[PDB]
């Protein structure tokens, strides 16, 4: 990331600190939790609203020392008042602006926000799980500010969970009790804390919505798949992702050794000696080296991250993913709760940055074999069957004689997002009570209001609605500003938070108290539907047929001779 964006960020960081001070009040409050009392504080928003803020509530034991890489344990109760007027640190990770490691191993906290601590009726409980590819992210308000949501009458909660190798190391040896998915197991324990404590903040424990975007979307989906959380929450919103996206799981059991070697380990590939080294290494050193773990083969086959969600090699008490995600949909309690899913209108436009450093990636579209789903393609991607699937991909996205950058980013929309969405819907249809699923397509483009991910994807002065462009209209961030109430930006904030809160409350996303939904008749998807219908969210709110349907079906035809793998 460029030196200018670095200094610009440094200055906005300094601004945000002083703003946060100014926006604080002296009105402190105390709430009960099952672990003991917590002291929160009231804060202001730039829209002259206010909210109670409880930050830094522990939901797990600090996972340091001997607890590193392990499933989380319940925190120790205290008797007195715990100070929750300040945010805790983020999970150890590489900062995308600076490039330096930041954060701490002590990161298993959550934040509770609400405009009213003593509501006359118990409120909808909304739980946000952040994305960031399971390797970056945080619940700090400089990134996920509750300022928009607190205009509505909900309780909003933002969790953290362990990222990267510290969150997702996995070892085969059953004796060492590092099966994997510790970060997911962090999410489960936060959910249980939210179940049992949200009433003390005015929340309805029988009306909880979990939602997330990107890796947060796949997390939300994982929380709907596992037996560990059955009945815990009642609605789900999958924003740009789910658990069967190609990036959303990987078998990483051999990569521990690679990571140890990068970090100075001398010895042989056996799990015990690997684990002992990794247990004593500096967290920052482990996180800094994660970038180098993936081989060239793996990157070529589109493996995006070294460590992440995985099928655990042996079942333990806290086990979360005991089979491949596709197999879990077939037995998932979450299949029978109201669900909303959706994508932006140009998801893959995100990858512009990566394309500018690697122009060669656009030649991959000449045969498109590297984009054939892994479970279908051969090792070298050279088999005649593979070139044949590759061809079907190429006819779907290459518009001219020669492949373009837009063809590429278009393909990525489908490879990483639409096609996995299509596979999940169809699969879910086969194994469900018949609760509704609603589709949206976020198609609103503005550059007047942005979020920090635009800095990352080099999204300055680039038209189209990329992956994460929608977060801008849900949370406050330190790049935001107060928008006039008549602006298209402000109106979309109202519409977006309105719909989400409407769905959180009723399990139905439609309301005519939302401006622009007058002629909207938003139906759920039926299995009988050959074409997906979704609410397209732009300057106007209009029900349409999913524009990406034709390509979606083209991708499906790769499974013609392999329908059981669909």
């Amino acid at each position: 990331v460029s030196l200018m964006e670095k200094l610009k960020w440094k200055i906005k960081c300094i601004e945000n600190k002083f703003l946060n001070y100014r926006l604080t009040t002296n009105e402190t409050v105390v709430a009960e939790t099952e672990y003991g009392k917590v002291k929160g504080v009231k804060r202001l928003t730039v829209y002259d609203d206010s909210y109670y803020s409880f930050e830094g509530i522990p939901y797990a034991q600090p996972p340091v020392g001997e607890l590193r890489f392990k499933a989380p344990q319940r925190p120790t109760p205290w008797d007195g008042v715990r100070d929750c007027c300040n945010h805790k640190d983020k999970s150890v990770q590489v900062d995308f602006i600076t490039g330096k490691v930041c954060g701490s191993e002590d990161c298993l906290y959550l934040s509770v926000y609400t405009n009213n601590l003593n509501p006359e009726t118990k409120r909808p409980v909304l739980v946000y799980i952040h994305g960031g590819g399971f390797i970056i992210g945080e619940n700090h308000r400089d990134m996920y500010g509750p300022d928009y949501f607190i205009k509505k009458d909900v309780v909003l909660i933002n969790i953290q969970y362990r990222l990267g190798a510290l969150g997702f190391l996995s070892l085969n040896s059953e004796d060492l009790n590092v099966p994997g998915n510790a970060g997911l197991k962090d999410q489960v324990m936060a959910l249980r804390w939210i179940k049992n404590n949200c009433a003390n903040f005015g929340g309805n424990p029988d009306n909880i919505t979990v939602f997330g975007e990107s890796a947060g979307a796949a997390s939300t989906h994982y929380m709907m798949l596992t037996e560990q959380t059955r009945g815990l929450f009642h609605r789900g919103i999958l924003m740009s992702g789910n658990a069967i996206c190609p990036w959303a799981n990987t078998q990483c059991q051999h990569r521990a050794f690679t990571l140890a070697k990068l970090a100075g380990y001398k010895g042989e590939d056996n799990d015990k000696d690997v684990l002992e080294f990794l247990m004593k290494a500096k967290p920052q050193d482990l996180i800094k080296l994660e970038e180098k773990v993936l081989t060239l083969e793996e990157r070529t086959n589109k493996v995006m991250f070294p460590f992440g969600p995985t099928v655990e090699p042996y079942q333990t008490a806290d086990c979360v993913l005991p089979k491949h995600p596709r197999e879990m949909v077939k037995t998932a309690w979450g299949n029978s709760i109201p669900t909303m899913m959706g994508n932006t209108s140009y998801e893959g436009l995100f990858f512009t940055s990566i394309l500018k450093q690697m122009p060669l990636l656009v030649k991959e579209l000449e045969t498109c074999v590297n984009f054939v789903p892994s479970e279908l393609a051969d090792a070298e991607r050279t088999a005649p069957e593979t070139l044949e699937m590759g061809a079907k991909i190429k006819k779907a996205h290459v518009t001219g004689e020669t492949p373009t950058a837009d063809n590429f980013m278009d393909l990525c929309s489908h490879f990483y997002f639409w096609f996995p969405m299509h596979r999940l819907l169809q699969l879910r249809f086969n194994h469900t009570s018949g609760t509704p699923v609603y589709l949206y397509r976020f198609d609103f483009d503005s550059e007047d209001l942005i979020n920090p991910y635009r800095i990352m994807r080099s999204g300055r002065g680039v038209k189209g609605v990329s992956h994460t462009d929608e977060l801008t209209y849900f949370f406050w961030n330190q790049l935001a500003k107060r928008m006039p109430k008549e602006s298209r930006e402000y109106k979309t904030i109202e519409r977006m938070t309105g719909i989400w809160t409407q769905f959180a409350t009723t399990g139905n996303p439609y309301s005519n108290e939302i401006e622009g939904m007058e002629n909207v008749s938003w139906d759920p998807i039926e299995k009988s539907d050959e074409v997906y219908k979704c609410l397209n969210i732009s300057d106007e709110l209009k029900m349409i047929d999913v524009p990406e349907m034709g390509k979606i079906k083209q991708w499906e035809s790769m499974f013609e001779k392999h329908r059981d793998l669909f």
